[PDB]
């Protein structure tokens, strides 16, 4: 699992060399197809991606194809002409509260990040900036900001959401996620 999740993990950031991942996002599609969460890349005057290769991690350009402003994620689209492994969406499950999963990232460096964790709620509310969004699920697999926009994954790969790092209270980091088929619903209008 841990060896066949991480190459369809990537950072996501501005387009500055010297710039690092700010977030992760997955990849959806073999041509390059990006999801991440929205008011990550929102402010970005351009977006980079970062792609772990054998050869070390290599940045692609992408643009926003579409927003899905309601559950804070965005499809971004890489301008390359290379393919990469990719979540197949067909493969795509809901969870369950108690199950395990594991919330993968790439941190500022580009390494990988993952925890593993249990879900404990399936619905739950959480505001970003002025949006309600609802029905998300709750993980403790969600522990630094770093794995905001990364993906959720049950024990078979399977992808079962995108990750939102929130802040309780106390400042004590709480892991949301949107179900994956938020994303397949949402985007019936593009690939
Ligand atoms: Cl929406
Ligand atoms: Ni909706």
């Amino acid at each position: 699992l841990y060896h066949t999740v991480p190459p369809a993990v990537v950072g996501v950031g501005g387009g500055g060399v010297n710039a690092g991942p700010v977030a992760s996002g997955a990849i959806v599609g073999t041509n390059g197809y990006v999801i991440t969460t929205l008011h990550s890349v929102s402010k970005l005057p351009e977006i980079s991606v970062q792609v772990a290769t054998t050869g070390g991690i290599r940045r692609f350009p992408a643009q926003v194809v579409k927003t899905i402003p309601g559950h804070d994620l965005a499809l971004l689209k890489m301008q390359t002409t290379e393919k990469f492994l990719h979540f197949r969406m067909a493969d795509v499950q809901t969870v369950v509260p108690g199950q395990q999963v594991f919330a993968f990232g790439r941190n500022m460096a580009g390494a990988p990040l993952v925890r593993q964790g249990l879900v404990q709620s399936a619905d739950a509310p959480l505001a970003v900036g002025a949006t309600q969004i609802t029905h998300l699920l709750r993980s403790d697999a969600v522990y630094s900001w770093e794995q905001t926009g990364g993906p959720l994954v049950n024990a078979q790969g399977d992808l079962v959401g995108i990750n939102i790092a929130a802040t309780g209270p106390t400042g004590k980091v709480e892991g949301f996620t949107v179900p994956a088929q938020v994303i397949v619903s949402h985007l019936q209008d593009v690939v």
